[PDB]
């Protein structure tokens, strides 16, 4: 990694946590400069404005989601048993899913649907549909093992998505109430997996 | 209805225009005065503030939207044949939910969630878990029947409901709606049914 490469990490990180902490309006370019520890001049140079920043925010927790995602499903593909090996994943992506920086993120990506369209359109893209194509190549790959069977593997990847995470993800962006013990978060993705396997069981 | 009661509603009824045409922010109770047909001093008078008369709109919209919903539900607890009783259910489910000022609505209500923590917890109990018990109370009796089998009916309702929504709403809360045909959409809605059915038909 080059100097330029750890700066622009850097800053970016800054701006994710400026961002959530005080939202779009209340933070700027040289606050951010200031707490990446980078000139206002790098940060100009770099980024331009604090729009297209904002953008780049967007695509960098996009990544970071989908590569954590890529291992879990790796992981899935590991298994002996899809039951287990189901519930495994289900729990890590409710984990990884319901991360209240990441949630607060989404708030304000929503917030901006019509100031900043490109926003939302970016996490569309890179957040939300390479985390079902990534499960649907894995589950495309479970089907041809004969392990599963999901014709539409994509549409089968949105079903346990959404069983999983329509009530939580919901409750968080209606509520902010972003709470549930171990043992909540557990049933909740069993039940979940159990009800998949109905339909995609062997 | 009285004077007052006429005036109340069509105070809200001009607000939840003003709100979903320039947003919160955007929006002025002079806007939704002229709007409404009504003095400023009459729109405090009645509702005190801005976030108030929000608060109203949010629970008009989620008692107008949920009693379109109790009507399909109700009239699925009465039907004979399953696949087609719960397609309608699903495709009317998903008319609803994607028209295009109700997911503006929605959209405001995630947007301010996290500052009106009471607006967003009315929109989530009287109109997210609202259409969750509507649909419940109709498994429930149709499990009563021996025509489906959903041992856990808020549950089983969750699960249409993530199946049917997962891509639809957040391709809207992030990208402005989905821009899919009635066509797609409808059979989107058909492919949530066979799922559905594959885990809780009998
Ligand atoms: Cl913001
Ligand atoms: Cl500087
Ligand atoms: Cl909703």
């Amino acid at each position: 990694e080059t100097r330029s490469a750890r700066k622009d990490r850097e800053i970016i990180q800054a701006a994710t946590a400026a961002f959530i902490s005080k939202g779009y309006d209340g933070t700027s370019m040289e606050e951010i400069a200031t707490k990446a520890g980078a000139s206002k001049q790098t940060v100009y140079k770099h980024f331009t404005d604090k729009e297209t920043l904002f953008g780049e925010v967007v695509l960098s927790t996009a990544s970071q989601v989908n590569d954590i995602i890529e291992s879990v499903t790796t992981l899935l593909s590991e298994a002996i048993f899809m039951e287990g090996g189901l519930q495994q994943l289900a729990r890590r992506l409710i984990a990884v899913l319901m991360d209240e920086e990441l949630l607060k993120l989404r708030r304000l990506i929503i917030a901006n649907a019509d100031r900043m369209p490109q926003l939302g359109r970016a996490w569309y893209e890179k957040g939300f549909e390479r985390m079902l194509a990534s499960t649907a190549s894995c589950f495309q790959k479970l089907t041809n093992r004969g392990l599963i069977q999901t014709g539409d593997p994509y549409l089968a990847a949105s079903h346990l998505f959404g069983m999983l995470l329509w009530i939580p993800m919901n409750e968080a962006m209606f509520t902010g109430s972003n709470r549930r013990s171990k043992a909540e978060l557990e049933r909740h993705a069993d039940a979940s997996v159990e009800a998949f396997l109905a339909v995609y069981g062997v």
